[PDB]
């Protein structure tokens, strides 16, 4: 009853254009079984936020990438909140839940701005940029790091990481296998960083640690906590803020929309998350015999969720292929749902909202000036060139 499909989710040809095979994944039927890697598969909405929403069956303790914990070991030590079930998950999620808070935006909210607005003004300085390197990669990296307390050595390391952290979460092909093999200098950079020594006091990382004092998390969890954050807090915005500049690149009427209202610029970035979709795929683990969409997989089983292709079903998205600025994006699975929705969205929301509001107020036009190269990663979707053109306004 389940249908077969020989597609690859992880080739460079499904990362090339995946729009066509995510379709054949929705309509296949509510659940497939992928053949090339023996696992089920879920592509549309109501399949993949039910298995978000349903963790004591679709557990995340053993892995979230391809490879069961409970098989093979990890390549690192499992993450003490991506990695594992409630109750375990519980204190230490509500840990990076405070330390990346509401009051906190506060405290980090007029830097990053300032920074945003500084960048923007610098790139129009320049006209001819590469809104990967000198946009989507720049301004992450001028505000997180610091925003972190990572002292300065050594912060060239921090995107090979978190491109082994996303591409480790694949099947063991090349990209898997090249990014693990020799990324010990990476590891250690990281896992030292992740030290109380390490960390600028009113820092996240600091934070962390000073939440050993109350009682949910351990000394020897903080480190832990801290390496989420380094895995998971810089690459996922610069994909976030290259998707925004992308869309907006090509969908002139919409930057012209957002040019017009700069408030927009919060759900501008909230849209750009639906439509590309910069986090792709996260597995799940089958804990017990469970029917879904009316298939039966048996216990220990790897479910594939695509979120891309849930943010893009045409059964819950009107026109999904567009990208909208005033959709009422709510309920978009971009940043995942239940109790492990991305406890980090303020900040990829807060970086995502003011440097969309920078373009708003600042650039009349954005056009793309030179050859467009897609970046391959087993779990992200982005790009690794988009020369543009910025018109001031
Ligand atoms: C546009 C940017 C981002 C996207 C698209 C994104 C996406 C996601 C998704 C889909 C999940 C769900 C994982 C699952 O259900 O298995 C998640 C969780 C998580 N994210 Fe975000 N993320 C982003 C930015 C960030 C930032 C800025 C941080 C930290 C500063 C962060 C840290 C985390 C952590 C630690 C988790 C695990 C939470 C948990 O398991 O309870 N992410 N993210
Ligand atoms: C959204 O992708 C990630 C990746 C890594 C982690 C982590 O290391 O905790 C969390 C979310
Ligand atoms: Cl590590
Ligand atoms: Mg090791």
């Amino acid at each position: 009853t389940i249908p077969h499909l020989a597609i690859d989710p992880f080739s460079l040809d499904f990362f090339d254009d995946p729009y066509p095979d995510q379709q054949t994944l929705r309509d296949a039927g509510p659940v497939v079984y992928l053949d090339k890697w023996n696992v089920y598969g879920v592509a549309r909405y109501a399949e993949v936020h039910a298995v978000l929403n349903d963790p004591t069956t679709f557990c995340s303790s053993r892995g979230v990438g391809l490879s069961d914990f409970k098989k093979e070991k990890p390549w690192r030590p499992p993450s003490l909140i991506l990695e594992a079930d409630p109750p375990a998950h519980t204190r230490p999620r509500a840990v990076l839940s405070k330390v990346l808070s509401p009051a906190t935006m506060k405290t980090i909210r007029d830097g990053f701005a300032a920074a945003a607005d500084a960048k923007v003004d610098e790139l129009l300085q320049r006209g001819c940029i590469d809104a990967i390197a000198d946009l989507a990669e720049a301004y992450p990296l001028s505000v997180f790091p610091d925003a972190m307390g990572l002292k300065q050595e050594g912060r060239e390391h921090l995107l090979p990481y978190a491109g082994l952290v996303f591409n480790a979460f694949g099947p063991p092909n090349e990209l898997r296998q090249t990014a693990i093999e020799r990324s010990a200098p990476h590891q250690a950079y990281v896992n030292e960083q992740c030290q109380r020594p390490n960390l600028a006091p009113g820092g996240f990382g600091a934070c962390i640690h000073a939440f050993t004092d109350t009682g949910e998390i351990t000394p020897d969890e903080a480190p832990l906590l801290v390496r989420d954050l380094l895995s998971a807090g810089l690459d996922t915005t610069v994909n976030g803020i290259g998707a925004a500049v992308y869309c907006l690149a090509r969908f002139p009427g919409e930057l012209q929309r957002l040019r017009s209202d700069p408030t927009l610029a919060r759900n501008a970035f909230e849209e750009a998350v639906r439509f590309e979709s910069p986090v792709q795929t996260f597995f799940r683990t089958t804990t017990r015999e469970v029917e879904l969409g009316g298939a039966v997989i048996g216990e220990g089983e790897k479910v594939l969720m695509f979120l891309g292709s849930a943010n893009r079903d045409p059964r819950r998205w009107s026109d999904p292929d567009l990208y909208d600025i005033t959709r009422k994006t709510s309920g978009h699975v971009g940043f995942g749902s239940g109790v492990h929705m991305c406890v980090g969205q303020l900040v990829a929301r807060l970086e995502g909202e003011v440097m969309l509001s920078a373009l708003a107020r600042k650039v009349a036009a954005i056009d793309i000036d030179g050859p467009v190269k897609r970046r391959f990663n087993n779990t992200l979707r982005g790009l690794e060139s988009l020369p543009v053109k910025l018109t001031p306004a």
